[PDB]
């Protein structure tokens, strides 16, 4: 009943949690992830947000091309041919960033948990 659902779910590697969709319940509280960058990764409930899109007025990591990222607010969201961009404020100024390049640091997605969270 998850399966299909869009997650941001947290990949243990760097603590960071990213765009995804749950494929499979696996048992054991972890559900099959495959991530938007290609990752097929078993992941905890506890560590996967039902969020989507990530709501207005979050705080949230966005990445640039060039993998610089920094902090920003969650301003908007807008929907193009089925695909999703935030617009992400950043020292005051926005810029319309791709799903998958908006990710939440391990505080960021914490603060996410009480409201969107599986398992627990
Ligand atoms: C969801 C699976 N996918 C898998 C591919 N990814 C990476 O190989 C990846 C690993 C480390 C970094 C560096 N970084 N960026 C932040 C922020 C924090 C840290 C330590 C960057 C990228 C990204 C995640």
């Amino acid at each position: 009943s998850f399966v299909g659902l869009r997650v941001v779910a947290k990949w243990s590697s760097n603590g960071y949690f990213y765009s995804g969709k749950i494929t499979r319940d696996v048992g054991a509280g972890k559900y099959k992830l495959l991530f938007d960058d290609g990752y097929e990764c078993d992941v905890l409930g506890k560590d996967i947000l039902l969020c989507d899109p990530i709501p207005l007025d979050t705080e949230v990591t966005a990445l640039s091309e060039d993998e610089y990222f920094s902090a920003g607010v969650v301003k908007g969201h807008r929907k193009e041919s089925g695909e999703l961009y935030y617009s992400i404020e950043k020292e005051g100024q926005r810029k319309w960033y791709k799903r998958m390049a908006v990710i939440l640091s391990l505080e960021q997605g914490n603060r996410l948990r009480e409201q969107y969270g599986l398992g627990p």
